[PDB]
């Protein structure tokens, strides 16, 4: 109901809290000569000042900092050689924990994962759980804010970590990175390279299949390569998430829910940077225009589409304003139930270049049935209204598929409708050309103000009638068709 | 039994309010560029920092701004280029916004209406709701200091509504302007054209025949062109409405 | 009891009850003797002449119908010559003419959002349901009106003798014809199918028309389940 870009903008200008009982630890001598020793971090350091225990009400394990979850420690390294593991904090409360470990290998994750969380006290405070190792090697799962036990006893705030390496902060293949509803992460190494389960949004808890839940990978410092490899939006809900990501963002496997939005941004241009009582100047961000460069390669977009029965579909989406949206060669996949689902493959001031083919239900051609009618849907270019949306892949719609595409200039390889027919294809958005290369059609419903597709099929469609060709709008001035073939 | 000339007299010379926790929100990149946007000023601004809520007893909707209707915030724009509308805003409470938007149209109706409120609380506040729009092109009714739900609950104090534009105070055919007992209106535009039902003084509540139901329009800075269409004062009661003119 | 216009909802019941045979009639508290009722049969002349049976069908849409519904433990349930409406939205909704310990005499023509043919789509799999002398199991369902099914519309009836004088779905097809519960027989007089799962385990169905269902296949005629030893068909014709 607030929607993402008001939740990360009122999130990222905030103080961190007011804590009492700033605790100080410096670690001494005894660790700064031996460079391959694999200490542990939490025995051998940080259980002097980090008391578990157990909550009364779904606990099962509880930790804190020292005397309540309103303390704030710090850890003073800066010249610790070697190479620490969390391995095992698990339901971390806490609150402002910064470990300062300049030239450190961390690794988070060993045998056991690791959780950051906080509580919606009456003072409603977040957690700035902080890092900054040389690099950090994940290597086992990591749950921002998650749930502490099963629903009752006290709920869960909003959270921040960060993680600040500066050599890599890579992951392995069975590290589920899953942040939930309140929780953040900014990330400032270069070369990010996660390889495992990315998973933005999921249920909190047990039922509420209807929170909003939000989430932020603020990835704005990155100076190398940012690399998914499997992104995960969503799960049982409409969650909005939203990755700051640094002007070029190769991820892999996508896979959306059925209402999951996702706000990839690219930087802009020049890149980034009784009594009355003033509170401080909340700067908030509009929808801008990324830089010239900027490229978001995602190369494979799923859809996981079960559940319920709405009056339409689910519209799932994603919103880019980066200069390119260049899809690969894995295409575009859409599970659909009983009503069809929709996928807004939206570009605010860029382009798209699909390069794949258009499956739903993973098949090419893909039939659906009436009241499931597929909702493909393109916008290149919208705020700035002079986008291209280029599909260099010969698609191909089956049945009650419905391809809408709303840019300046579509052009295409070819277009095959004739095999399932009830086609909306629709190009009511198009400003002036759409440059189809070849097109097949049955009973399709194509709406084109102007073009030139150089070649044309006029199937049959069985003995029914009412089933036709229909070029429902104005065919305008500059039309063009360079071979009609009848069959 | 006071009369205006009292009661005007009174309400134009007063210090605003004495609000705690004064909200600041500066729009910042983003919306400086794109000059035909057609934004919403609600949802994707004001939403933030205004949060909507029910009232036990009469509620439709309830608006205040931050933990209640005693805190101001405030909007510094200053180059925000496009065109923004509320479009629904209902029943606001609040309590001292201002919008200040230097080159930037306002469309203060779009399918639904609005409304700037009050409450009777023992403070005896105003709202003091501020615009500095460019246009403002009203559009849709706008009903000033009105009943919140029916009759009971809370009742409704005093307010001031400024619309301070600076290329003109337009408005459409089907935009009932409705303000009541409390309201004012200060103008500052030059040509000012309400096409639509002026309606100054309203039964504010069911059976309340006998109600004072003073009013005021004060066109006072309007260095245009005054142009009302359909002038309506009172229902039902006793209404004495003024309106301070330009001369013209 | 006649009644005249009869308006469920989606889910709505009615437990009409006739009467039965020879009629009605710190410190322990004893409360008194709550004597409770279950489902008994009614007397010998217990009629109930309820005249039209319509739906209100909107509203959202479950996984399933919503299952109308009226239950009558009567000897007798005459539906007179108003016949059955039934309003259909996107998913099939259901009808469930139940009777207990009667027979069950409807005498009118089975539309389906008022009409008598009534086509409907794949998702909406209209359910047209009958139940004759469950609990005694020697009830007749005897339907002397010409009925007319369109497309994706399922009779069933689960009586003791499902008498009829004319079935006709060769129109529509796609059409669930149950009569899994009944016990001998099924009287048919008149058949039209074109694509239908008739499923009948002794019969005689004294006039049979086989028709043909455009050009596509694997919409056929099939009685998939055992047809006994006392059946019958006394003319069948092919088109």
């Amino acid at each position: 109901l607030l929607g993402w870009g008001l939740k990360q903008a009122e999130e990222a200008n905030k103080t961190p809290d007011k804590p009492d009982k700033v605790w100080r630890i410096q670690a001494g001598k005894g660790f700064n000569e031996f460079p391959n020793k694999e200490y542990d971090l939490y025995k051998s350091l940080l259980s002097s000042k980090i008391d578990g225990g157990w909550d009364w009400g779904n606990a099962a394990t509880h930790y804190w900092i020292k005397g309540g979850q309103w303390n704030k420690l710090e850890v003073d390294m800066k010249d610790a050689v070697g190479t620490y593991k969390l391995s095992g904090l698990r339901n971390f409360t806490g609150g402002d924990l910064d470990v300062n470990m300049q030239k450190a290998t961390l690794r988070l994750g060993q045998f056991n994962g690791n959780s950051f969380t906080s509580y919606k006290d009456s003072a409603d405070r977040t957690t700035r759980v902080d890092f900054n190792a040389k690099n950090i090697l994940i290597d086992n799962f990591l749950e921002i804010n998650n749930r502490v036990g099963s629903g009752a006893g006290r709920k869960a705030s909003s959270t921040v970590l960060t993680l600040q390496a500066s050599e890599g902060i890579t992951s392995s293949k069975n590290a589920e990175i899953s942040l939930y509803d309140g929780a953040t992460l900014n990330l400032a190494s270069n070369s990010v390279k996660l390889n495992g389960n990315v998973w933005m949004g999921r249920l909190q808890y047990v039922g509420a299949y209807l929170a909003p839940s939000y989430s932020t990978i603020n990835t704005s410092k990155v100076t190398g390569e940012v690399n998914f490899n499997h992104l995960t939006v969503g799960d049982h809900n409409a969650a909005q998430a939203g990755i700051i990501a640094s002007n070029k963002t190769h991820i892999g496997t996508l896979d959306l829910w059925q209402s999951a939005g996702l706000n990839i941004i690219a930087p802009p241009e020049g890149g980034y940077k009784q009594k009355t009582e003033v509170q401080p100047t909340q700067v908030i961000d509009g929808p801008f225009a990324g830089g010239k460069d900027t490229v978001v390669n995602i190369d494979r977009i799923n859809t996981k589409a079960d559940g319920t029965i709405k009056v339409g579909g689910f519209k799932a989406s994603l919103t880019t304003n980066a200069a390119h949206l260049n899809i690969g060669k894995g295409g575009v996949n859409l599970s659909n139930q009983a009503s069809g689902r929709t996928l807004l493959v939206e570009n605010l001031t860029g382009n798209i270049t699909v390069d794949g083919p258009l499956r739903v239900n993973n098949q090419v051609g893909g039939y659906a049935l009436a009241g499931s009618s597929a909702n493909f849907e393109f916008k290149a270019g919208v705020d700035t209204k002079n986008g291209t949306a280029t599909f260099n892949n010969d698609i191909s719609l089956g049945r009650f598929v419905n391809l809408k595409v709303d840019a300046h200039t579509a052009n295409f390889k070819g277009i095959d409708t004739g095999n399932g027919g009830f086609n909306t294809l629709d190009f009511s958005g198009v400003t002036n050309k759409v440059n189809i290369n070849k097109l097949i059609t049955a009973s399709t419903n194509v709406a084109v103000k102007n073009f030139n597709i150089n070649e044309l099929i006029v199937k049959t469609n069985g003995v029914s009638v009412g089933e036709y060709t229909h070029f429902s709008e104005d065919i305008g001035s500059q039309s063009r068709i360079n071979t009609v073939r009848l069959e």
